[PDB]
C-alpha cells in the first residue's frame, strides 16, 4: 500500500472500508463535553540515554520504536503500554496533519501508539474495542527550535533512504507531546493506515507542540519513500464521523 | 465457591482482590452526564414460544440460557450478543440487589450477560476491556403481579434442588427490562462472582421494574443451594470505585 495511489486500501484490507474510520474533522461545537475524561497519566516516559532506540524510515513515516515499561492511562482501569511513535506531514507550504479542526489542517501530527495491558500483542488487539490507544498532537510553527524534536530531526539525514534506520539515545518521550494533558478530544476510530482496524481510542490534545520553521522543513524535505518519490503528504483524507460523537474533556 | 462462607474468593480467584471490581454504590449526583451515551439498541429479544430455553438452579442463582441472535449495541460499532440472564436477591425483611443507589439496596437485581461480537469465544473476552457487557436492572415491590417475571418465578418450584434444571417456553426477554432505554448509568468493572475478571461494561438502568411482594417472596424463598441451605442473599458486598467515574446517559 502507499499514499496518493493504488492499490485501493479496501483491496489491501476490507476494514479500510469500515463505517468508523480515522482520522476525522473535529468540530468542537458538535463535541460532547464529558467530565469523566480526566487528565492522561504517563509513567516511565523519561528514558535514560542507554539503551538506544531505533528510528526508522519505513517509507510511510519516520517511526521511533519504544522500549518496554512506558505506561499510559486514559483513566482509572484504562491502562496501556507505549509501542512506538511516528509522524504525518505535508510539503513546502502544504500542511499534513491527519486530523483537522473545523477543516483546518495543521503542518504535522505526532501519533504515540499504545497497546492495552489486557493484550500481549498488537495482532491480538486489532479490531477489539479499546485494544489500541493513540495519543495525537498537532505540530505548529513556533519561534524556538524544539530541543526534544531536534534529537530525532537531526538524525533524518542518516535515514533519508526508504527502509533505512539508525540508533538514537533515550530521551524524555513526554517532551514530544504538549505539556497540557487535561484538555483533549476523544473518540473511537481506526488505524489511519492499513489494515485500518476499528476499536482504536483516539485522544487529540487541545494544546499544540511548537517546532521551528527549519524543523518543519527538515521533517518534510529529508526522507524518501516508495520508488524515487519524496516522503511527503503522508496523511489519510478525513473520514466521516457517521454518527459517532467526539467527546471533549472541557466545555 | 459460595456466598458469605468459604473458601475466600481471592483464593478461588485472586482477581476478586483487583482494584476495579463490581458491584459499586451508584451516586447519581456524582455521575458524569455524557450526551455520547445513546439509547440502548436490543434487537431479536422477542423470542418465539419454540424452541424452549434452559432454566437452571446452579446453587449460586437461577440462570436462563439465551439462544443465538439477541443483538445489543452500547454505541456505534460496539455490538454484543446475549448469552444468559440470572438474578440476585435477599431474604425475609432483607433486600439483595448487588448495585446500591446512595447506599440503598433494592429487593433484587437482574443481569443480562453479553459477549462482544469482536471476540469469537468467552475465554478470549474474559479480562479484556469491553469483552463482556451486562445490562442490570433493579427489581422493586409494586402493587401488581409482573407478567414477564411470572414466566420464571412460576418455574422455581420445579428446580428448588441445587443443580436441578427444567425447560421453559420462549419469552420476550426485553419485557424483563425497564421502560426507558435512554436513561442508564455505565462504568467498567468485573464479574460479581469468581473469577471476578475485570473489563466488564456495566449498564444499570435508571428506572426499576416492579414485582408483587408475593413474586419477591417466591424468588428469595423457593431455591436451595450450598448443600442444605436456602439460596438467599446471593449478592456480593459493595466494591470501591477507586477513582472510576460512573457515567449517566441523561443530565
Ligand atoms: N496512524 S496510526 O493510526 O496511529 C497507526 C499507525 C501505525 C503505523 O505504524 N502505520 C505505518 C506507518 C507509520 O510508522 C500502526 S502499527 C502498524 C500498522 C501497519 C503496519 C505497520 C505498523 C498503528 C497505528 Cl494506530
Ligand atoms: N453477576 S455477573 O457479573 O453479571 C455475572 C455472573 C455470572 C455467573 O453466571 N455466575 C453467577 C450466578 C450465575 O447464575 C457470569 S457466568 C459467565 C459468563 C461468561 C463468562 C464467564 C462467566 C457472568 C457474569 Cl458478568
Ligand atoms: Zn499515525
Ligand atoms: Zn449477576
Amino acid at each position: 500500500w502507499r499514499y496518493g495511489g493504488d492499490p485501493p486500501w479496501p483491496r489491501v484490507s476490507p476494514a479500510c472500508a469500515g463505517r468508523f474510520q480515522s482520522p476525522v474533522d473535529i468540530r468542537p461545537q458538535l463535541a460532547a463535553f464529558s467530565p469523566a475524561l480526566r487528565p492522561l497519566e504517563l509513567l516511565g516516559f523519561q528514558l535514560p540515554p542507554l539503551p538506544e532506540l531505533r528510528l526508522r524510515n519505513n517509507g510511510h513515516s519516520v517511526q521511533l520504536t519504544l522500549p518496554p515499561g512506558l505506561e499510559m492511562a486514559l483513566g482509572p482501569g484504562r491502562e496501556y503500554r507505549a509501542l512506538q511513535l511516528h509522524l504525518h506531514w505535508g510539503a513546502a507550504g502544504r500542511p499534513g496533519s491527519e486530523h483537522t479542526v473545523e477543516g483546518h489542517r495543521f503542518p504535522a501530527e505526532i501519533h504515540v501508539v499504545h497497546l492495552s495491558t489486557a493484550f500481549a500483542r498488537v495482532d491480538e488487539a486489532l479490531g477489539r474495542p479499546g485494544g489500541l490507544a493513540v495519543l495525537a498532537a498537532f505540530l505548529e510553527e513556533g519561534p524556538e527550535e524544539n530541543s526534544a524534536y531536534e534529537q530525532l530531526l537531526s538524525r533524518l539525514e542518516e535515514i533519508a533512504e526508504e527502509g533505512s534506520e539508525t540508533q538514537v539515545p533515550g530521551l524524555d518521550i513526554s517532551a514530544l507531546l504538549p505539556s497540557d494533558f487535561s484538555r483533549y478530544f476523544q473518540y473511537e476510530g481506526s488505524l489511519t493506515t492499513p489494515p485500518c482496524a476499528q476499536g482504536v481510542i483516539w485522544t487529540v490534545f487541545n494544546q499544540t507542540v511548537m517546532l521551528s520553521a527549519k524543523q518543519l522543513h527538515t521533517l518534510s524535505d529529508t526522507l524518501w519513500g516508495p520508488g524515487d518519490s519524496r516522503l511527503q503528504l503522508n496523511f489519510r483524507a478525513t473520514q466521516p464521523l457517521n454518527g459517532r460523537v467526539i467527546e471533549a474533556s472541557f466545555p
